C-alpha cells in the first residue's frame, strides 16, 4: 500500500518509486529516482504497522542511527530518510549488482584469488566499523552487496551495535543471525569478534562453496557452533584453511583482530586481483597473464 | 485457497469449511461439518507449500503421530487426518469456548478457586501426558482450550516429543516457546520437567495478571529466566506463592513431578469448584454457599 511518489518535505526531493528488490525483515526496497535529479536510489521502506512497538521503533531509529553516522568506499551509503505515517523511507546508495549471496547461488565454490578479492574489501569495511565502534552482527553473503564495479559493500545494519564504553561486553542480541558466533549462544557476552567469526564463515562458504555448519536444523546447527564441529575439505590449500581455523575458534580472545587479519599470510602471500570480469558474475575467472 | 470441501478418501466422509478460528505456526484453522453427520470439528488446514523441506515435513508427522496416540478428557481429540496435494488437513474435537488466553484477555488475574479448577485440569492433562511418555514443551494460555463446558483440553502438539528410552534427554526443540525453560536454553538437555516449569508461568499468570518474565523483550525475558529473576506480589496467598516458587526453580530436580503435584496444599487444603459459571468467562465468580 505504499505511495508511487515519495516526497521528503525537509529537503523537499521527490522519488519516484520504480522496481522491488528484496527483503530487510520488516522492509522491503525498490530502485527509486530523485525525479529532478533522475539520481537513482535504494529505497528501504518500512511500513509503521510493524513498529507499534517501542522496543522495534528503537531498533528502527538504531539502525538508521547508526548507520547515517558512516560513510566508506566498502559500506552502503546513507542518502537519508523521512517517514510520513504508514512508512519510514530509507534512501540508500544502489548496488547495482545485487549482493555476494546471489553470486553464491550462481557459482558456488570461489577461485582463491577471487576470494582473497572479495574478503580483503570485507575486512576493510569491518576495520572502518570496528574503528567507529560498530559491531555489525549479521555479516553474511546477503548482506554484502555489490556495485557495478563488482565493490564489496557491507550494509542491512538491522543488528548492528555501538560499543559505549571500553571493554563493554554486549548481552544480548535481538534477532537470528546466519553465521551465528559461539559466545552469543553460551550467553556470556560478545564484543568486536563475533563479525571476524563472521568472516570466518564467509570465507569458509566462498571457497568451500558451502557453509561450515550447515544441517537440516537451525538448532542442530546452534549446537555444532557450540562444539566448533565442522570439517575443512582436504583440497582446500593449508594457508587459507589455517586462516578459516583461526577465525573459527570458540575463544574469542584467540581469533585475530580485524587490524590483524589483512596481514596474514593467506593475503600478503597470494594473488589479489585488482579488478574482477564482470563475466565472472558466471564464469570463473582463469587470471591469464597476457 | 483452501477448498471450500474437504474429502477424506479413506474414510469418505466428506467436511464443509466454516468460519476461520486463528494459528497454528503454519496452520490455519476452521468449524467444519461432516455434512453427512453433521457433526461439527476444528479442522487444522497445513498448506503443502510449507512442507517442502523433509525437516518441516517430519514435524508435521511428528506431531499427528503423537496426537492420534492420544485420548483423555484433558486433551484435545484427535479425530483424523488426511491430505490432498497443497494441504494437510487434521480433525479435531472441537473447543466452543476458545482458550484460556481469551479468558486471560478478558478478566486477567482470576480468582484462587477459579486458578485451583484450571490448574487441576491442566495437571491431570500432563499426568496422563507424561505416563504415555510425552513431553508438551509450550504449554500456554492459547494452547490450553475450553470446551462448552469450561474443561481444559490441551492441544498444539506441534513441538511434543516422546521419550524413546529411560534416562533420555532431549538437547533441541526447535522451536521458540512463551514459557519456556531454564535448562532449555542453558542447552544442557531436557526432559519432563520443562512442562511443570510451564506449569508454574501459568499459574503464575492466572494468579497474578501477568506472566513472571515479562520485558520489552524477548532476549532479555530469556536472561532473566535463567537468572530466576522474577518476583511474587505480596497480595498473593503464600500456599500458592509457595507452589510456584516449587515449580519456578532453574534445577529441573528440585521441581515437583507431574503426579506429585495434585497433592500439594494448594489444592488439598483450598476449596475447588465442581464447575464454573459461564459467567466467569466476563464476571469474577463470588462463589456464595446459597
Ligand atoms: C538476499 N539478496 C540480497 C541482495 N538483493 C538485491 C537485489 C537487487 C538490488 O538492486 C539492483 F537491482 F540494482 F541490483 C539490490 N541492491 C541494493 N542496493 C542497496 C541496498 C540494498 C538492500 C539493503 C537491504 C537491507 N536489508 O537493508 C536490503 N536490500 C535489498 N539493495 C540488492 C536481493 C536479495
Ligand atoms: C490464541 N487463541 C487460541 C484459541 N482460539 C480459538 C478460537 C475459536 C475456537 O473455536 C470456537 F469458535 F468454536 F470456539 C477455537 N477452538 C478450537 N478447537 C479445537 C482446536 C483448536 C485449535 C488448535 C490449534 C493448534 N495450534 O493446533 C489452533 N486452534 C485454533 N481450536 C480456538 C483462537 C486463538
Ligand atoms: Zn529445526
Ligand atoms: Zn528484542
Amino acid at each position: 500500500e505504499i505511495p508511487e511518489v515519495l516526497v521528503d518535505p525537509r529537503s523537499r526531493r521527490r522519488y519516484v518509486r520504480g522496481r522491488f528488490l528484496g527483503k530487510g525483515g520488516f522492509a522491503k526496497c525498490f530502485e527509486i529516482s530523485d525525479a529532478d535529479t533522475k539520481e537513482v536510489f535504494a529505497g528501504k521502506i518500512v511500513p509503521k504497522s510493524l513498529l507499534l512497538k517501542p522496543h522495534q521503533r528503537e531498533k528502527m531509529s538504531m539502525e538508521i542511527s547508526i548507520h547515517r553516522s558512516l560513510a566508506h568506499q566498502h559500506v552502503v551509503g546513507f542518502h537519508g530518510f523521512f517517514e510520513d505515517n504508514d512508512f519510514v523511507f530509507v534512501v540508500l546508495e544502489l548496488c547495482r549488482r545485487r549482493s555476494l549471496l546471489e553470486l553464491h547461488k550462481r557459482r558456488k565454490a570461489l577461485t582463491e584469488p577471487e576470494a582473497r578479492y572479495y574478503l580483503r574489501q570485507i575486512v576493510l569495511g569491518c576495520q572502518y566499523l570496528h574503528r567507529n565502534r560498530v559491531i555489525h552482527r549479521d555479516l553474511k553473503l546477503g548482506n554484502l552487496f555489490l556495485n557495478e564495479d563488482l565493490e564489496v559493500k557491507i550494509g542491512d545494519f538491522g543488528l548492528a551495535t555501538k560499543v559505549e564504553y571500553d571493554g563493554e561486553r554486549k548481552k544480548t542480541l535481538c534477532g537470528t543471525p546466519n553465521y551465528i558466533a559461539p559466545e552469543v549462544l553460551s550467553k556470556k557476552g560478545h564484543s568486536f569478534e563475533v563479525d571476524v567469526w563472521s568472516i570466518g564463515c564467509i570465507m569458509y562458504t566462498l571457497l568451500v562453496g558451502k557453509p561450515p555448519f550447515e544441517t537440516s536444523c537451525l538448532k542442530e546447527t546452534y549446537l555444532r557452533i557450540k562444539k566448533n564441529e565442522y570439517s575443512i575439505p582436504k583440497h582446500i590449500n593449508p594457508v587459507a584453511a589455517s586462516l578459516i581455523q583461526k577465525m573459527l575458534q570458540t575463544d574469542p580472545t584467540a581469533r585475530p583482530t580485524i587490524n590483524e587479519l589483512l596481514n596474514d599470510e593467506f593475503f600478503t602471500s597470494g594473488y589479489i586481483p585488482a579488478r574482477l570480469p564482470i563475466t565472472c558474475l558466471t564464469i570463473p575467472p582463469r587470471f591469464s597473464i597476457a
